[PDB]
């Protein structure tokens, strides 16, 4: 349907708005290019383990692969929905948004294809509970917003998206990575391109909270939702996470290997940790 | 609806892709950052123009400003489309095109606000021709894929989008730009935008190009509604245009004032000849 007319031609962008100071620091500290990183040192080292060593690091690379795939999909109906709303400064920034996640998953499958296991498929390690989050309850919320862009619909959108999918899951993922790799000393290509995948999304989390605090901010009632959705959720972030742990505990050889005492609990509770934090960036008032 | 699995779980992307060569060279050449204009020049220029030298820049860059906001807007189904086909090169690519107009946006908001115009509505400049093709015919075009993703309506959105809009008028627009102010050695900051604006047009001429001649390489008869697409358009694309030209005509001041001979006669005939050579860049064979 039409253009009523341009708010550039009308006036200009909103130069004090949060999004577009958002916009300007992505601009800004978004210069990494995937394509620089050098993975000869990462296809030496996973070449140099066993093959029950290999496969140790593997669900967790599935797991991310897949993730950044699907919110590189999945964030294009938000994008649709706030231009629809003529929010031009949240679509500026959302360009970035979503040029960050094709670098994401450029990422992960340049690596893959370093180490010799792009021909593998990685889908055997998403057990139900990562299908039920990424398969399915994602893109249900984004594609809702089609449809449906009520502020109930964009604060579920934006808690399954933005607070348990990059705020909780990657967020424990990256932690993780470095918990385990980081100690090993391998992989430091793919420890590379995780480090600036995490200051990229620092700037991802901010607009989730903007978007879901603007809402709230209209009627404190929708903060019950938003601690309603992120608690519908739990059970699957907390089932994969436990089928992970399940998984490192029976291929626990690159642990001995290389001296690491991956402890699990550790990772479990930082997982929650992030789960009541995100909730904590929200404020009822 | 849900994802069936993913590509990069499955296999890798496809690293030989034409879009996803594209994609890397958009990532090598799209560093600038409009921000990092200076048009401390431009708004002594604008300041030191007459009135009337002010009001003969106006309608063009009201112009872009529209368009660019249209088709950063406007660019949003074409992806969605793509999403769903499964065509995740052609979506790395669209992240890139979708970033760049919005640097586009951006960068005649900056120059209006440095030169003192942000204030002015800019509207009263899109006559009925312009209107039908930005404010209607591409919205309705794009959004179409949002139900209906044929080979025909990927062709028209693609031929309205890339052809029309971007390879037709904003070409054109960019041309002219330069053949007027260039050469009066005025607004700096706003011709080195436009020069890195349309080195980034020229990659998403080439995904228009491309998903045009695709879906036309698998049938032919689809040619021939590419050709239709066009000339339904031309009428409002030549229709804005003298309006434009009736106008700078109206407006001889800056032409004169800056030593100028602004040939409208040769700049309609750079629209013309745009054109016609977009419409030589599919084939009914390839
Ligand atoms: C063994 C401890 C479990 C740690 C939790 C691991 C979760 C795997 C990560 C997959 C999700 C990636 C989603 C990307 C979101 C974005 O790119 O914005
Ligand atoms: C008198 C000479 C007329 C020349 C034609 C002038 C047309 C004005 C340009 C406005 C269209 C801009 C479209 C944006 C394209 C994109 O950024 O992909
Ligand atoms: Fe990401
Ligand atoms: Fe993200
Ligand atoms: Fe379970
Ligand atoms: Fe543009
Ligand atoms: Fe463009
Ligand atoms: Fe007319």
């Amino acid at each position: 349907v039409h253009h009523d007319g341009f708010q550039t031609v009308k006036a200009t962008i909103d130069w004090e708005h949060p999004m577009f100071k958002l916009y300007e620091k992505a601009k800004r500290n978004g210069k990494w290019n995937p394509a620089d990183i050098d993975f000869s040192q990462d296809q030496k080292d996973f070449a140099s383990l066993t093959s029950e060593e290999k496969i140790s690091a593997l669900p967790l690379v599935a797991g991310f692969s897949a993730g950044e795939e699907a919110v590189t999909l999945d964030i294009l109906p938000m994008a649709h929905a706030l231009a629809r709303q003529g929010r031009l400064e949240d679509v500026l920034f959302l360009t970035t948004f979503m040029h960050d996640e094709a670098k994401h998953v450029e990422m992960f499958s340049r690596w893959q294809q370093a180490v010799g296991i792009g021909q593998m498929d990685l889908s055997v390690f998403h057990n139900d509970h990562y299908k039920r989050i990424f398969y399915e309850a994602l893109p249900e919320a984004m594609n809702r917003l089609y449809a449906d862009d009520s502020p109930e619909a964009v604060i579920r959108a934006a808690t399954v998206y933005n607070m348990i999918v990059e705020g909780t899951l990657a967020e424990s993922g990256y932690y993780t990575f470095r918990q385990i790799y980081k100690k090993a000393g391998l992989f430091p290509g793919l420890l590379q391109g995780i480090d600036y995948l995490n200051m990229d999304e620092g700037r991802h989390i901010q607009f989730g909270i903007y978007t879901i605090q603007r809402i709230v901010n209209e009627d404190e009632r929708y903060y019950e939702l938003f601690i309603r959705y992120m608690d519908e959720l739990w059970p699957h972030v907390i089932g994969y996470v436990d089928y992970l742990t399940e998984l490192g505990k029976r291929q626990q050889q690159l642990a001995r290997t290389y001296a690491l005492e991956i402890d699990y609990d550790l990772l479990r509770h930082y997982v929650i940790k992030q789960f009541n934090l995100r909730k904590k960036q929200i404020s009822r008032t």
